[PDB]
Order: structure tokens, then C-alpha cells, then sequence
């Protein structure tokens, strides 16, 4: 399918144990999409002073369109040193790795993969 449902934990900054999906544009792209697959993907809400305390590049989710099932449609946007690799909508925000931090909430998500 084009599209997958995802519902994602949503982490505090402070909790993340593993705070980014590697080290180059391509390979957090990879990583993150992997994550999203076997269900150990983690989203961070940006506010002020998140990033600072995340690696980059990062990995964003962004709204791809205007919400089927409750589900936002969404897509993956890398970042690195200001330059952004991909083109969407409004930051969801930042996929993080999940290794069992406890969630405040979750986000219902259809992913474009």
C-alpha cells in the first residue's frame, strides 16, 4: 500500500534515550522508515529548545495534505545544517527511535511510504 495507519507514541524530549537515526541525510531518512515499519518509532513535539537537544539531521513528519479515519496523511522531511531534503506541510514533529520510554500521548498518522 501506498499508505500505512500508524498511531506513534509521543515522547518528552528529556525521556529520549536514543536521540536521533544515524548520521547523513539518507541513512536517518532510511532508519526513520524502518522505525515507522516495525513499530519503534517515537514523535517529538517541536516547541522552543527541542532540537537543540536532538541530533541532526533530523527527521520530520509533515502534514501532506488536508484527514482519512482521523489519520493526518504525512510525509518524511530530513534537515541538516538549515537545508531541508524533501517539501511539505506543518512539522507534526521529530521521529526519534523508540526503546520503551513511556509515551504522553499518541498520533494517528497516515504515512505516505
Amino acid at each position: 500500500k501506498t499508505h500505512v495507519q500508524l498511531s506513534l507514541p509521543v515522547l518528552q524530549v528529556r525521556d529520549v534515550l536514543v536521540r536521533g537515526f544515524g548520521d547523513s541525510v539518507e541513512e536517518v531518512l532510511s532508519e526513520a522508515r524502518q522505525h515507522l515499519k516495525d513499530g519503534t518509532c517515537g514523535l517529538v513535539e517541536v516547541e522552543k529548545g527541542v532540537l537543540p537537544q536532538l541530533e541532526q539531521p533530523y527527521v520530520f513528519i509533515k502534514r501532506s495534505d488536508a484527514a482519512p479515519h482521523g489519520h493526518v496523511m504525512v510525509e518524511l522531511v530530513a534537515e541538516l545544517e538549515g537545508i531541508q531534503y524533501g517539501r511539505s506541510g506543518e512539522t507534526l514533529g521529530v521521529l526519534v527511535p523508540h526503546v520503551g520510554e513511556i509515551p504522553v500521548a499518541y498520533r494517528k498518522v497516515l504515512l505516505r511510504k
